């Protein structure tokens, strides 16, 4: 089982360390929801969840995922594809893109 | 301690929607008073995270708290019972039993 926060935060503007929403993070939610949706092995195993700022703000998008305890930064859209196939279903974290486990 | 990582839900939906929401049942308040509890309290403070969250599909047991990685579901949780989340199992280790919904 695999419990995945999303942070799709919005900051106006001026916000100094910006948000993930403004990094694109609401689309790396919206990729994450449809790919757990459509895919069997997934759909019963893995939640997905949008969150408010996770403080790591300017290393965002940040997506973490339970229980391992993984948290990862500059998540693109594009780059969704890779962290379902190999850590949600394969077990292992997308190195390139962990910030901290 | 450690670290521990709780999440609570605080998704309002329009009077209409079937399930209700958290917020509806009054999660505000809960994500508040650990919010105040958290920070008025130097233990917590440095080993806890508290983040506010969409709905997490278990609606009609809300207002419904997860905290990991202990991977511990919470439901039907009032304001007036994180002082005891808080004491017995953030900084106890001991998950309040009477509200876990799923461990
Ligand atoms: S805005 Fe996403 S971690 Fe702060
Ligand atoms: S509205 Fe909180 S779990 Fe659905
Ligand atoms: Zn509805
Ligand atoms: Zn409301
Ligand atoms: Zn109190
Ligand atoms: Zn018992």
């Amino acid at each position: 089982f695999k419990h995945v926060f999303v942070c799709v935060q919005d900051r106006p503007p001026g916000h100094p360390q910006g948000s993930c929403a403004q990094r694109g993070s609401r689309e790396v939610f919206q990729a994450f929801m449809e790919k757990i949706q459509t895919d069997p092995q997934l759909f019963m195993t893995t939640v997905i969840t949008p969150t408010g700022c996770m403080n790591a703000c300017m290393m965002g998008p940040v997506v973490v995922v339970y229980p391992d305890g993984v948290w990862y930064g500059q998540v693109k859209p594009e780059d969704v594809d890779e962290i379902v196939e190999k850590h949600l279903k394969g077990g292992e974290p997308v190195e390139r893109l962990v910030i901290s486990k």
